[PDB]
């Protein structure tokens, strides 16, 4: 995605993880065209949170680590 996009989103332990809403909660933050930056730590979300932006409306970035706290990244595309 964007990976470039400037917005707050961190899920610690939301599963998917438990921010893999984050993401599509996140779409409707951003806009189309626009890229978002999102964590956690359940170590969910970077598979979920893939899959947020997916419905998100937002671009698939990619931003995945599990050393402490995981994130998502998306471009707004809606």
């Amino acid at each position: 995605m964007d990976v470039k996009p400037d917005r707050v989103i961190d899920a610690r332990g939301s599963y998917c993880p438990g921010p893999l809403m984050e993401l599509i909660k996140a779409y409707k933050q951003a806009k189309v065209g626009e890229v978002i930056s999102v964590y956690s730590t359940d170590a969910g979300t970077k598979k979920d949170a893939p899959a947020w932006i997916q419905k998100s409306g937002q671009e698939l970035v990619g931003v995945f680590d599990r050393n402490g706290y995981y994130e998502i990244v998306m471009k707004k595309v809606k």
